[PDB]
This record gives structure tokens, C-alpha cells and sequence, in this order.
């Protein structure tokens, strides 16, 4: 229902999308929209995995109007490529590519941001969100996707959630496959 | 999801025991988002309530501005639900609650207060004369929470055709919020609607 009406309602993208490799939902990527054109604080976003680049496209033209920048990490070399030729066809101004590994670069990062967002069903996600949560400005929010072999993956993402729980302001929401909001007091 | 339903049991209880004395109402999914959504803003000060009921969702919202001196207006047509609502506020001891007895097609538009934040449950009324009058109440950068935007449970066999008129009006007031605000869908429990006013 809610796809038929983002469809309905809610150019690049879109081809971005038919190549792709998994990209966000419709559903997050409208609610990402939402959350930063509402916040007009919401000035810096660290992204952790630019994949191919359709994530950090989506949240750039947000933050465009307010000069915001878009920081955005990945491992894989032909990924980067392709994101960083997406970024420069989508004309955006303030995006920060990086080709490295975010579990060493995000603490060498020496700055804050207003927004972060993670991908659990991709990485290393609990050493993201310690690493960039203390990079996070006050009243700044990390976005964590897919946060809802297999045993063993499924263990270490319920205890990811029961230890944001006891220690964070934090919501679960059954948005597409799980979205953990952290707010930081 | 049980599953987040049984992790807000064991990490979300209510800091007010009251609430739980007194657990239809919110979904306990849509309880903790409500909280969510108002704590993170520190400028959400005024909340407007349109469907008091028995005051449990005026509770859950009133409970996270004491530290603010918000204050909570909130309209309810019946009377009995309106005197229970009384009862319970007195018992929850929370500041800042103006409670009101009457009818909110009528009663919104003579506040002369502005607003920061309003409820509305589109399962249960004139919601879009609710939203189109107090839309006009609400400070930039406010919020409207729409609840049960996606309800679907009603009496089919009894009238199919009510049934049908129902749901005809939900959809075409999501339709009319797409085309004309900033508006996001989110399928937590029946169905949420928040628009943000720039």
C-alpha cells in the first residue's frame, strides 16, 4: 500500500536503482528524506558503506539547500568507482568519498556530524556506532538499517539491539527489515 | 512485530506505574514512538489532543514535557470518557493539563493557543476537519501524528458499503496529504501519518 503510494507520489535514481547489488527500500529512503528535510540541524552525515552510491545521493540532495556535507566511507574499490561516477552525474555540491576501511578510518576522522547512518545487514555495525557515536553532535541521530551462518548472524544482531536498549535513547521500528533510531542527548 | 513489542517490556516500562494500571488504546509499538518523537524535540511545548478518551495517550505524551512546563490541551466529545480522563489525570499528578468538554469540529478553531504537536486518530472521526483546522494552530516546524492511518478494521458484513465509504475517505485523505504536505507513511502497528509544517 504504502510502496503503491510512494510510486504514485513519493531520474538518476531511478536508474540507479534497475543496475543494482541491494539498494534501501522505497520506504527508507522516503523516511531518510523525511527525517533530514525536517531536522534543517541535520548539516553533516557520515555514511558508512557508500555501496553504490544511491543512499548517499538520496540524503545529499536533502542537505543540499543548507550547504550540508555528505562523509562516506567504503572498502571496495569497483563500488567506489561506480559511486563516486554516480555522485558526479547527480551534480550534488559537499560529498566526501573515502576508499578505506571504516573500522580503522572512522576514529582518524577528526570532526562531528550531525547524522550516521549504518547498515546492519552489511559489516561490522557495533564497531561503527561506538566508533562514529563519538563523533555524533549533540541532539544527532544515528539511522541503523536492517537492524531486524544465519543463527549465529541472527544471536549477534538481538544482542546488538537488547545493549542499545540499556544504554541509549532508542526506538526499534518495523519499517521494511528493521530501522533503530539512536538519539543523543 | 511481538518481537519489539516484548523489547519494550523488558526495557521501556513506564516510569509512571499508573500508565500500566491503566493498560482501547495505543498500541504499546505507537506509545513508545509518541515518546520517542516528543523527548528527542526539545521544542515540541504545547500538544494539541483531539479524542481524550480515557487519557491514556494524554498521559503517555504529558508525561515527557513536565521537564519542559509543557502543557497539554485535549478535546473529548463524550462525557463519560471525558470524566474518566478527569479521574485518571487527577491520579497521574501530571502538570500542565487542560482538559476540554465538547465537540473539536467546533471547539479547535476558537483557541486562541498555538501548538507544537497534535494527535489525531483518523479510525474515529471528522480527522480531516480535525487536521485542516488545526493545521492552522500549529507552529513551524511542528508536527502532526495522525494514528490508526491504515485501519482497516471495521464491520464488513453488517454494511459493506460503509465499509467501502470508510476506507474510501482514509485513502483519499493519505492521497490528499501527499499532494498538498510534507508528509511520510509508517506501517508501525495501524498505521501512522506525520506531517511536518515548514
Amino acid at each position: 500500500y504504502i510502496s503503491s503510494k510512494i510510486d504514485k507520489y513519493k531520474e538518476l535514481i531511478k536508474e540507479i536503482e534497475k543496475d543494482a547489488v541491494p539498494i534501501i527500500s522505497k520506504e527508507i529512503r522516503e523516511y531518510l528524506k523525511f527525517i533530514i528535510r525536517t531536522n534543517k540541524n541535520i548539516k553533516n552525515i557520515l555514511e558508512i558503506g557508500t555501496a553504490t552510491g544511491y543512499s548517499g545521493i538520496i540524503m545529499s540532495e536533502e542537505i543540499q539547500g543548507r550547504n550540508g556535507t555528505l562523509t562516506t566511507i567504503e572498502i571496495d574499490e569497483d563500488r567506489f568507482k561506480i559511486a563516486q561516477s554516480n555522485f558526479e552525474k547527480s551534480n550534488l555540491k559537499g560529498i566526501e568519498q573515502i576508499l578505506g576501511d571504516a573500522t580503522e578510518e572512522i576514529e582518524k576522522l577528526n570532526k562531528n556530524f550531525d547524522f550516521i547512518f549504518i547498515d546492519a545487514a552489511k559489516g561490522q555495525y557495533k564497531k561503527f556506532f561506538e566508533d562514529s557515536y563519538k563523533l555524533l553532535n549533540e541532539c544527532g541521530i544515528v539511522f541503523v538499517d536492517n537492524i531486524l551462518r544465519f543463527k549465529t548472524i541472527v544471536k549477534r544482531l538481538d544482542e546488538f539491539v537488547n545493549y542499545l536498549y540499556e544504554n541509549f535513547d532508542f526506538v526499534l521500528l518495523p519499517i521494511s527489515d528493521g530501522v533503530g533510531i539512536i538519539h543523543k542527548p
